[PDB]
């Protein structure tokens, strides 16, 4: 669970950014949440790498070159998750700039759009974390 507990925190913070409260919106226009999100993503990847590395002592490789198949699949499940986390971080970096371009105008429509976009990106990150939990469990 260390990587899972590290991801649970990436995920809880994002659930909070998704509400777009006054505080989210404040911190959204500085680098504060994209930077805090970057730290949590890094820690999830850090912990994930270290976990697969220590799981690779336990294994029974009795169907030979299938462990290769298995590992290169698990290494892409991993790359999926990191990309996902980075897509979110980047929709958020786009937001800050779309607001700067409005020039004081009402950002209420950008916020309605941001939200349904983030809802999708989080649905994606959640099925890819699930799939990554599956592969890591055939280990």
């Amino acid at each position: 669970q260390r990587w899972e507990l590290a991801l649970g925190r990436f995920w809880d913070y994002l659930r909070w950014v998704q509400t777009l409260s006054e505080q989210v919106q404040e911190e959204l226009l500085s680098s504060q949440v994209t930077q805090e999100l970057r730290a949590l993503m890094d820690e999830t990847m850090k912990e994930l790498k270290a976990y697969k590395s220590e799981l690779e002592e336990q294994l029974t490789p009795v169907a030979e070159e299938t462990r290769a198949r298995l590992s290169k699949e698990l290494q892409a499940a991993q790359a999926r998750l990191g990309a996902d986390m980075e897509d979110v971080r980047g929709r958020l970096v786009q937001y800050r700039g779309e607001v700067q371009a409005m020039l004081g105008q009402s950002t209420e429509e950008l916020r309605v759009r941001l939200a349904s976009h983030l809802r999708k990106l989080r649905k994606r990150l959640l099925r890819d974390a699930d799939d990554l939990q599956k592969r890591l469990a055939v280990y």
